[PDB]
């Protein structure tokens, strides 16, 4: 293990601002070489509860690390290529107490946005963490609930998500398994079209001025050469007992689909998540401009039609290749 200062030299540490959180830990934004990055920091191996849950062991955190790498690498592949997952810059195992400058950032977020986490000031100098440094992906879909232009943007978002998931299905038999709207990131792009390749066939997607990145592989699954990497949630109580959002039904529906056998490949889970996201787009998102032109009213009708038909597709690949929305 390395000290925090290895990952976060002084100027980089000074520029850290907290941008997100979960039971897992903390996410900070900073900058190096003029380029923003997101730093995900997860305590591991220790006995303390953190945000009410036990810390993962090294063995338990490895799947997320491996999957983050494999998905990042899709941006440079040939037959199955997508930039729709987040870039991974580095992963380190760090040892130390939590840096005071990160506690200062933590406090600022707590004062302005409020936090559901414990202030991370109780770790000793032997504490281990995993620090994952990612590309900065923009703002999550949930925080953009009231910020998008029109449902035309929603179409581009769904098309990008479907294409990324398809390429990952084809390359890695990938299932995301936790693609709630906190895990769909949006960034401005000056590209008019985005490019992907699926089983050696290249295509494009109109960007509507946004690039989508999918994040957070804590519950994800994939395989290479029959070696499966996944999170076995077969004995988890709480994951399947959520209420108040269609998100929590997706966990249940995934368990129905796979008969509680999480090592298996069931790409229908990607379809379930895409259905949940389509549902968010039609029910919870609110757009600055409503559908007023005939072209835009046809877009709304097509997204509604996608919502009511997509559950009859077997995978994100089947949706991309066969759904009328993407013709
Ligand atoms: N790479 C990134 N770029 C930008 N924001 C990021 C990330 C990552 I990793 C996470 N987040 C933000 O933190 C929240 C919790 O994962 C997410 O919901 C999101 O708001």
């Amino acid at each position: 293990p390395v000290p925090f200062s290895h990952c976060l030299p002084t100027e980089k540490l000074q520029r850290c601002e907290k941008i997100g959180e979960g039971v897992f830990g903390e996410v900070f934004q900073t900058i190096a070489d003029h380029t923003p990055v997101a730093i995900k920091i997860i305590a591991i191996e220790g006995p303390d509860l953190v945000n009410g849950s036990h810390q993962k062991t090294f063995e338990e955190i490895l799947p997320e690390i491996i999957i983050s790498k494999e998905l990042s690498l899709l941006s440079g592949e040939v037959c199955n290529r997508t930039e729709g997952f987040i870039g991974l810059n580095s992963v380190h195992c760090v040892q130390g107490s939590y840096p005071p400058l990160l506690l200062k950032a933590w406090d600022h977020y707590n004062s302005t946005k409020g936090s559901a986490n414990d202030r991370p000031d109780f770790f000793k100098d032997d504490q281990l963490f995993i620090v994952l440094e990612f590309e900065f992906g923009g703002i999550d879909l949930e925080q953009m609930r009231t910020k998008l232009s029109s449902l035309a943007t929603a179409k581009s978002i769904l098309h990008q998500l479907t294409a990324s998931l398809a390429v990952a299905e084809a390359s890695l038999r990938f299932e995301h398994r936790d693609l709630h709207w906190g895990n769909v990131l949006l960034k401005k792009t000056s590209l008019k079209k985005l490019h992907y390749t699926l089983n050696g066939k290249s295509s494009t997607i109109p960007s509507c001025g946004l690039q989508v990145s999918i994040i957070d592989y804590t519950l994800s699954r994939l395989e290479r050469d029959g070696i499966v990497v996944f999170c076995d949630v077969s004995m988890d109580e709480d994951l399947f007992t959520g209420d108040g959002d269609y998100q929590f039904d997706i966990y249940r529906l995934m368990k129905k689909e796979n008969n509680n056998r999480w090592g298996e490949y069931h790409p229908y889970s990607n379809v379930l998540w895409l259905h949940y996201l389509t549902d968010k787009m039609l029910k919870q998102m609110t757009f600055k401009t409503k559908c007023n032109t005939p072209a835009m009213k046809q877009i709304k009708r097509k997204i509604q039609e996608f919502h009511r038909t997509m559950l009859n597709f077997s995978s994100a690949t089947d949706l991309l290749c066969q759904h009328s929305l993407f013709k």
